[PDB]
């Protein structure tokens, strides 16, 4: 099946022995994801596998989806091993790891307002692409983005809901939801769409603007929906330019139809500071 002449050929299928498997990534925070080396390229990779013994079809579904998407700001599929168990999905490795930790740990002279704007812009580009292709993310947040060289940011989906410890994800409607990132219509009506990703993007924008603070700080999960329904929204973070906060507020429109498209959001990021410096706005606000 590995030869192009074969009727069973799949360009994505790679030789398992081409990859040298190292340790589990990030202590175990990603489940069954391992650091790897793709031998012939001397390239470090991330390798997702299945744990011993119905989630097989979900895994294969993920591999199929990843074959359909290609964008500079979406984590890139490099290959799979899905002919026989154990199944692998191989992606590029991103030097600086997840964006949430990166924000919390970064040198702030380096990761200035300009860099933060670039990170937000890149994420909106990935999401504009997903929007165009009629995909939904379903769990957009800083914890699901990666950071590489020169502040490159890629959107990922690590399937965190039943891995992550703590109260980021909590029980809701038979599953685990990240309540503070979840659009109200998703919480209340189980309605997910690109517009519920827009809501989540607004929360992610707030994470960027605060260098990774936890959203709705000090507010009980039990109160989030009621507060949002009564028009409460997180306040503008310290130093946040008004035009950026306006964009956050647009993402958090109660009616999903009133929220901007990711194409509109990306355009806004390109125009917002075309003639003016984000550094100057932050300074003005402070
Ligand atoms: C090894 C692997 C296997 C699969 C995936 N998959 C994805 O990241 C992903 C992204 C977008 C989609 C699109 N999808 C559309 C439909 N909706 C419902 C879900 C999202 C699907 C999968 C990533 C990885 N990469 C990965 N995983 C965990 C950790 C890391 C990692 C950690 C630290 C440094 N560098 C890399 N890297
Ligand atoms: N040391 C300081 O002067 C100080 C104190 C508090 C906040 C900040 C601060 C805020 C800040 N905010 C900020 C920057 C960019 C931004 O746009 C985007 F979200 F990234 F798109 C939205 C908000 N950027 C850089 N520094 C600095
Ligand atoms: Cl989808």
């Amino acid at each position: 099946a590995m030869d192009p002449s074969s009727p069973n050929y799949d360009k994505w299928e790679m030789e398992r022995t081409d990859i040298t498997m190292k340790h589990k990534l990030g202590g175990g925070q990603y489940g069954e994801v391992y650091e790897g080396v793709w031998k012939k390229y001397s390239l470090t990779v991330a390798v997702k596998t299945l744990k011993e013994d119905m989630e097989v079809e979900e895994f294969l579904k993920e591999a199929a989806v990843m074959k359909e998407i290609k964008h500079p700001n979406l984590v890139q599929l490099l290959g799979v091993c899905t002919r026989e168990p154990p199944f692998y999905i191989i992606t590029e490795f991103m030097t600086y790891g997840n964006l949430l930790d990166y924000l919390r740990e970064c040198n702030r002279q380096e990761v200035s307002a300009v860099v933060l704007l670039y990170m937000a812009t890149q994420i909106s580009s990935a999401m504009e692409y997903l929007e165009k292709k009629n995909f939904i993310h379903r769990d957009l947040a800083a914890r699901n983005c990666l950071v590489g060289e020169n502040h490159l940011v890629k959107v990922a989906d690590f399937g965190l809901s039943r891995l992550m410890t703590g109260d980021t994800y909590t029980a809701h409607a038979g599953a685990k939801f990240p309540i503070k990132w979840t659009a109200p219509e998703s919480l209340a009506y189980n309605k997910f769409s690109i517009k519920s990703d827009v809501w989540a993007f607004g929360v992610l924008l707030w994470e960027i603007a605060t260098y990774g603070m936890s959203p709705y700080p000090g507010i009980d999960l039990s109160q989030v929906y009621e507060l949002l329904e009564k028009d409460y929204r997180m306040e503008r973070p310290e130093g946040c330019p008004e035009k950026v906060y306006e964009l956050m507020r647009a993402c958090w429109q109660w009616n999903p139809s009133d929220r901007p498209s990711f194409a509109e959001i990306h355009q806004a990021f390109e125009t917002m500071f075309q003639e003016s410096s984000i550094s100057d706005e932050v300074e003005k606000e402070l």
